[PDB]
């Protein structure tokens, strides 16, 4: 098996001892920098914190995805089965971090990358830790 193209997704720590591998990682995420980063707020919540639109707007003239970006989709389910080798990669999690981009060609509220040049502000992506592990068991095992 073969997980080495997780370029957007760190930590992924897994238990061979079963048949079925569990696999944990933590995912590339993107915040908000008006109060705080909260995943389990929904698109309207997200925009009522923040205060870019109103709630009578259409959902397609407001920003789809903000605070709230999980691209990776929580994590794949390996198959269980019989494991040799394992094709390792790098990893990292992202900090997506964006501000409120109004464009006029549609009215509508988007996510811009900050800019250096405007006042101060932060990088548009960064990695927070660089580490992953894996437990393997009594049985032959390769890892590269």
């Amino acid at each position: 098996l073969d997980f080495s193209g997780n370029k957007v997704f760190g930590k992924m720590v897994l238990d061979l001892r079963q048949s079925p591998p569990l696999l944990h990682g933590e995912s590339s995420f993107n915040a908000d920098r008006k109060i705080g980063h909260r995943p389990d707020l929904g698109d309207w919540q997200i925009r009522e914190k923040v205060g870019y639109a109103n709630s009578i707007s259409p959902y397609s003239s407001l920003a789809h995805g903000y605070a709230n970006s999980k691209w990776p989709r929580t994590i794949p389910k390996i198959p269980s089965g019989e494991y040799d080798t394992i094709i390792l990669g790098y990893g990292h999690q992202y900090q997506a971090n964006t501000e409120i981009e109004y464009l006029s060609n549609w009215i509508v509220w988007r996510e811009a990358v900050p800019d250096s040049t405007s006042r101060h502000k932060r990088p548009p992506l960064e990695v927070l830790n660089s580490q992953c592990t894996v437990i393997a068991g009594e049985r032959k095992t390769t890892v590269l």
